[PDB]
């Protein structure tokens, strides 16, 4: 007995709060359970109750602690693998790596309490919503943004799915945040009006996901192919080593090379610059176009600048019929949002003979534009997004065009080894794939490999961490999404009027 007692003292409420943080990554990764993220927001939600500013913040620091340390710690399995520094450097590392990500966690439960501190509706159904979404905000726009682990993302496949196309992943969140906040506030104050509030919000959208705002047109179906190398990511960047990936792509295409239209090749499969391969590009699409296909890979290019300088672009090349291969061609996507310490290292002149694990090979990336216009080939449009970029919703939104056909997504997951990383990377693939209601072509060099429908639906897949090849015919749809033609302004204006009015009811509260 005495559960007040012990309830009532914020040590305890530390402690219990690591658990509900950590409760929420079985929802993301392949434990996939949509409820766990209910549960880890209504802890997080209930322990802030009854706290001071900075108890709170520390109770929402352990949270996010929690959370990013329990499904976030599989970037120390890559630093180790492909990173020389020592094993208490690696967790130090990630512990950081932690404690950054929760500081906006820890933010927003601070500013939360400090406005309003009371438990009620106001607080854990207006305000709570707003806050959260504008420090999820603040978490995927800081330092180039690291916007992961976000509980629409588990939606995917739940009761929430129809409210993605509407509004996004992020009002996905917003709802989310709410009846969560409703459901901790009905169990702390033991009342059931809450509850009955909550149970009416999250059954609102039921009906609501059968809405279908594309249209399968059949007459333009293809068959796409993807190619799983099996690359060693250790072996992946070499010299001997390119022969051999090249020819072991090239073996794989062959006898595709006729029978499907769309071959597509992982993020980087060509591991040297696009220049140096230029008469192998030439032969490939001149051998590609004379049986009627089209081969859109991954290469890495170091054009010049106006200045002389050369710089090196994640790119996505494009050959075959439909799209004869030039060096000058504009059919080639570039990479723009890089991935922190991997693509673009901070501060080169001391980070990067700090450690081997900061000086990468193929490193210090050039960002290419952030509108750039659709790959074309074989008459289709494909909307790229190089890997990272996939999970940027707005980006892919607005390199998002109506006369797009399929959504195109190369990745390199051999970094994160067996691990929970690329299982989350698909997910939010998925999520992307429903919100635009665009089939989407994800190919991985040992990730998952896989078709997804325009529902988020999986209609194609195989099995991780092999050398397989996924044949499969995919209908492309036409029709413009409201999240396609809005974006995140309804939800904008939405947050900002929610917490306009609570910050008017918490200054007229006094
Ligand atoms: C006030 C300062 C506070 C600082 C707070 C941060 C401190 C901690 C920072 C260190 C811990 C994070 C380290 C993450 C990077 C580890 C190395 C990963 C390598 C990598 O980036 O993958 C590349 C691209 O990723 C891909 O193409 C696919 C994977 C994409 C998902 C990557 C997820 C991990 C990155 C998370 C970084 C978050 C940083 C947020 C600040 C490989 O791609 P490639 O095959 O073409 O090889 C070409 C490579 N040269």
């Amino acid at each position: 007995m005495a559960f007040a007692s012990l309830i009532e003292r914020q040590r305890i409420r530390l402690l219990l709060a690591l658990l509900f943080g950590a409760c929420g990554t079985l929802a993301f990764s392949p434990y996939d359970v949509w409820p766990a993220a209910i549960i880890s927001l209504m802890g997080l939600q209930a322990l802030t109750f009854n706290r001071r500013p900075l108890q709170s913040a520390a109770i929402g620091f352990c949270w996010g602690f929690g959370l990013f340390g329990s499904g976030i710690n599989w970037v120390y399995v890559s630093i180790a693998t492909f990173g020389g520094m020592p094993g208490p450097v690696n967790i130090f590392l990630v512990v950081l790596l932690a404690a950054y990500l929760s500081l906006y966690t820890g933010l927003f439960a601070g500013v939360l309490s400090r406005l309003w501190p009371k438990t009620t509706w106001l607080r854990v159904a207006i305000a709570a919503p707003a806050l959260w979404q504008v420090t999820e905000f603040l978490r995927g726009w800081v330092l180039t943004g690291f916007p992961w682990l976000q509980f629409g993302y588990s939606q995917i496949d739940g009761p929430l799915k129809g409210l993605a196309p509407i509004m996004g992943v992020e009002a996905i969140n917003f709802l989310l945040m709410m009846v969560s906040g409703l459901l901790a506030l009905a169990l702390v104050k033991r009342n059931w009006r809450p509850l009955v509030v909550a149970v009416v919000l999250f059954a609102l959208p039921f009906p609501l996901r059968y809405i279908q705002w594309f249209t399968p047109q059949p007459e333009k179906t293809i068959q796409v192919s993807m190619v799983q190398g099996d690359i060693p990511q250790s072996l992946k960047w070499d010299e001997g080593q390119l022969l051999n990936t090249l020819k072991i792509y090239y073996n794989a295409t062959a006898p595709l090379m006729g029978k499907s239209s769309l071959i597509i090749w992982p993020e980087s499969a060509i591991t040297d610059l696009e220049i140096n391969q230029q008469p192998f590009l030439k032969a490939l699409d001149g051998e590609l176009r004379d049986k009627g296909s089209s081969l859109v890979t991954g290469i890495v290019d170091a054009r010049l600048n106006k200045q002389n300088r050369y710089d090196t672009y994640n790119t996505i090349i494009t050959l075959g019929k439909g799209a004869p291969y030039s060096y000058e061609s504009a059919d080639r996507y570039n990479k723009n949002h890089l991935v922190p310490f991997g693509e673009f290292v901070p501060l080169e002149s001391i980070l990067r003979p700090l450690a081997p694990f900061f000086d990468l090979p193929m490193s210090s990336f050039s960002r290419g534009p952030y509108i750039q216009p659709p790959l074309s080939a074989n008459g289709i449009e494909l909307t790229a997004a190089i890997a990272y970029e996939i999970i940027l919703g707005e980006q892919v939104r607005d390199n998002f065009r109506p006369d797009t056909d399929y959504l195109l997504t190369i990745s390199n997951d051999a970094w994160f080894g067996k691990s929970i990383g690329p299982w989350q990377h698909f997910q939010m693939a998925r999520m992307r794939a429903l919100e635009l209601a665009r089939p989407l072509l994800r190919s991985t060099n040992n990730g998952i490999t896989a078709v997804i429908g325009p529902q988020g639906e999986i209609q194609a897949m195989i099995p991780q961490f092999t050398r397989e090849v996924l044949t499969t015919n995919v209908t492309p749809t036409t029709g413009l999404t409201p999240y396609a033609r809005t974006g995140n302004w309804p939800l904008w204006v939405l947050t900002a009027l929610f917490g306009f009015a609570a910050v008017l009811m918490s200054l007229r509260q006094r």
